[PDB]
């Protein structure tokens, strides 16, 4: 199929099967819809984590003559691309403009279930030990191994290790790299900035581009950090000849456990710049913290008219957080590096002061006696040093080096795709949705519980343009908190955890609960396939033509997109509001936990349908439950009549196939009612026409109704006054209700965020015409 | 012809066909073959002049 397909088909019968079979379509789409390969690295960078969905807006008017309209075009993204709070060192209280006391931390646990290997072939060195181990001695048995090369993974001594410490995995060569795929995903994704341009709360703070420097920052109160054990072969297995110390690492290994784990590295490759990536992406994460170099370069404001104002008045004080920090990640808590083929005399390339057990030691000697445990993998890898500044090219050399080796030598397309499913759930983050209210006519001022028309979480900071008349919020301390207790991953979990680093003071509060769960990668395999021990997936020695990680980041963004509209698309179809997801969710009304008993089956259902993955490690409803109502904030009054709907309306659609054209609108024998209302003085005070919205099932057997319904109750949101055209026609009427009529609710996005629309590319630095076409 | 079985196979040994070390400071030992397998690598794949 192709987009123009797509285009044109619609919501159909049962729409579980629907929407699943797009999904794949459109997954299969983003696979070869654009080469990547030939364009510029940041140019591939922002087509690859920032899609950009075009769509042509419009409205029609009742009465028009010689009336003259704009048929444009618009280009609607989601997603923070990274986040903006107050700087490390900042000791006052007063409120920054667009900077964020605190941030999220999406805390991401230990999947208990194991990612399932698949068969694997020997190698002719690894067919000689099975000989060995499944035959008595001859020698005969001994076909592959020389001696002819010195150091190398072929002679008698590599024999014996396999047959000493891999013996399963001879008997049953296996292996699945999934999980390690996964965090590689997340880790280029986090890293670069995944979605719409918007790095704040303020939803008119936008970044430029991908970042060309990086600044690593060191946390002992806040990173998730994994210790580290440096041995030479011999004294690693010379530490196992009287007995078995506690936590030893020597037996093998079928089911990974969290704590403690052994990888064995060959010499040739300890050097490899994929070596230090290779230990982050199955270690704690993060151990360290990622920003920009600077952040005034990179972020602008963007008008209501779409005004660009490059420098920020306040980024004198602001730090450009990554979303890498957003993250933590629990996995590997100990491991033990065995470098293999290497002499008394080893010497530690990395860092200096770090000596290897049996390695050269700290005076000058030979056979280093002691294994030093290193907290982080910062005290290591001199590269990830704290204060250090680094190209993103050159943090990203040793990813891409480690993706292309994995994809191309010891991993399967099957696992690059479960890796992109599975990535997917958490490849963006999104705000707290922003709603409005249209309030009601003031004919039915007696017959309304929510009369005056409010907002709720609409939040800009420009000031050089008009400001929005919905943009009301001012961020106090607890405003700022409720707002980031509001922020949501793809299929609508939040967090209940958080960090601040003011002052000059770091604490990170991290709740029990977790936002989803990650497997454990089996570093035996990885072991195995640094050593040759299996026969390679494929003699290729390029992943460009199949499987990139450019391509591979691409489709997972896409996915995850995907996945936040058809989760709002089950929201709006199980009828969980938007309130339901604020931070006071809990406090509010008991409409919250029927919601999510209603939502959580749809999320389930699609997620057994798709993904192929056990749900709930990639969506359950511990943070949702354990909400954190902080001190005040009260919600604004506004009745729960509108959806999840994180994205906007276009997204939703590409996903869905909603179509809510023009042909909708009616211009233009008798389904209305005759609606009458007494008083106690025998006097009728409404009076009034109205006609019954569709119940869920008329929707289900014809979907042409829900697009009618659209176009019966949505009206252009002015800019300036709170008066909407709506109010002075229109009404909900709920015979139901204590109080029948209400008004329109309509989630909202905001004009400055609508500027960022009016580009093809996420670029908006000065040359940029963000300003309305046409007029 | 072996350094090219080296290139396009794991290690057996049985791909030792042609190297040895009877003859000093020639060039059939095993030295040799990493030079080959080390600096003329597109070479051996695709044997031109």
């Amino acid at each position: 199929k192709t987009l123009y397909n797509y285009y044109s088909e619609g919501p159909s019968t049962p729409i579980m099967p629907h929407l699943v079979n797009r999904l794949r379509g459109l997954d299969a789409l983003a696979k070869v819809d654009a080469t990547l390969s030939k364009v510029d690295m940041n140019a591939a960078y922002i087509f690859a984590l920032r899609p950009t969905f075009p769509y042509s807006y419009g409205y029609k008017q009742r009465f028009s003559n010689r009336r003259l309209t704009t048929s444009a075009l618009c280009y609607a993204r989601t997603g923070l691309s990274s986040f903006l709070t107050v700087d490390k060192t900042y000791t006052s209280n007063s409120p920054l403009k667009g900077g964020s006391r605190g941030w999220p931390i999406f805390n991401v646990g230990v999947s208990p279930h194991v990612a399932e290997p698949h068969m694997r072939t020997l190698s002719p060195i690894g067919l000689e030990v099975f000989n060995l181990a499944t035959s008595q001695f001859s020698k005969t048995l001994l076909t592959a191994s020389s001696k002819v090369f010195t150091q190398s993974l072929y002679t008698a001594d590599i024999l014996s290790i396999f047959g000493e410490v891999f013996l399963p995995h001879v008997m049953q060569p296996v292996s699945n790299y999934t999980p390690i795929l996964v965090r590689a995903l997340l880790a280029l994704i986090h890293i670069l900035g995944s979605g719409s341009g918007n790095c704040s709360l303020s939803s008119s703070i936008f970044e430029s581009s991908i970042p060309q420097f990086l600044t690593i920052s060191h946390s002992t109160n806040m990173s998730n950090r994994t210790r580290y054990c440096l041995h030479t072969w011999s004294a690693y297995k010379d530490m196992f000849r009287n007995g078995i110390p506690p936590q030893s690492t020597f037996p093998p290994t079928l089911a990974p456990e969290g704590s403690s784990a052994r990888i064995l590295i060959p010499a040739a490759l300890v050097t490899s710049p994929m070596f230090p990536w290779l230990l982050v992406l199955v270690s704690s994460g993060p151990q360290f913290f990622l920003y920009s170099k600077d952040a005034s370069i990179n972020t602008v404001d963007i008008g209501s008219r779409g005004r660009i104002t490059s420098p920020i008045p306040d980024v004198a004080h602001l730090d450009l957080h990554r979303l890498w920090n957003l993250f933590r990640f629990d996995g590997y808590r100990y491991i033990d590096v065995v470098i293999v083929g290497v002499d008394r005399d080893y010497v530690w390339p990395y860092q200096n002061g770090v000596y290897v057990h049996g390695g050269k030691g700290p005076k000058g000697t030979d056979n280093y006696e002691n294994a030093d445990v290193h907290d982080g993998i910062g005290t290591i890898f001199s590269s990830f040093n704290n204060n250090v500044n680094v190209q993103t090219s050159d943090l990203l050399l040793g990813l891409s080096t480690l993706w292309n080796h994995i994809t191309t030598t010891y991993a399967t397309e099957e696992e690059v795709t479960m890796a992109i499913k599975i990535a997917a759930a958490f490849a963006l983050v999104y705000p707290v949705q922003p709603i409005v209210y249209s309030g009601c006519s003031r004919a039915l001022y007696n017959h309304t519980s929510y009369f005056q028309p409010s907002s709720e979480n609409c939040y800009t900071t420009d000031t050089a343009e008009v400001k929005s008349t919905w943009d009301t919020v001012e961020l106090s301390v607890q405003v700022n908190n409720a707002m980031v207790l509001g922020m949501t991953l793809p299929f609508g979990q939040p967090t209940v955890s958080s960090a601040q680093w003011f002052n000059n003071i770091d604490k990170a509060e991290i709740s029990m609960f977790k936002v989803g769960n990650l497997p454990l990668q089996n570093l035996d395999y990885l072991s195995l396939d640094m050593m040759e021990f299996y026969a390679p997936t494929t003699g290729q020695l390029y992943d460009i033509r199949s499987d990139s990680l450019i391509s591979s980041a691409h489709r997972t963004v896409n996915l995850g997109i995907g996945y936040t509209a058809l989760a709002d698309f089950f929201a709006y179809l199980a009828s969980v509001p938007a309130q339901s997801f604020y931070h006071n969710r809990m406090v509010t009304s008991p409409i919250s936990k029927q919601a999510y008993s209603v939502y959580e089956r749809f999320i389930e259902r699609f997620i057994d349908d798709f993904v192929g993955w056990g749900r709930c490690d990639l969506f359950n409803l511990d943070t949702l439950l354990g909400a954190k109502r902080i001190a005040g904030v009260a919600s604004s009054p506004i009745p729960w009549h509108c959806s999840l709907q994180r994205c906007p309306l276009p997204i939703i659609m590409h996903y869905t196939g909603l179509h809510f054209g023009q042909e909708h609108i009616r211009v233009r024998v008798e389904g209305l009612q005759q609606i009458v209302l007494r008083n106690d003085q025998g006097s009728i005070v409404l009076d009034a026409l109205g006609t019954a919205a569709p119940s869920r099932l008329a929707v289900k057997l014809d979907w042409s109704r829900l697009s009618a319904w659209y176009s019966d109750t949505t009206c252009a949101i002015p800019i300036s006054d709170r008066v909407m055209e709506i109010v002075n026609y229109a009404a909900i009427w709920d015979p139901t209700q204590e109080r029948r009529a209400t008004g329109f609710v309509y989630t909202y996005f905001s004009p400055n965020f609508l500027s960022s629309f009016n580009v093809s590319e996420p670029i908006f630095n000065k040359t940029i015409n963000l300003t309305p076409p046409y007029d």
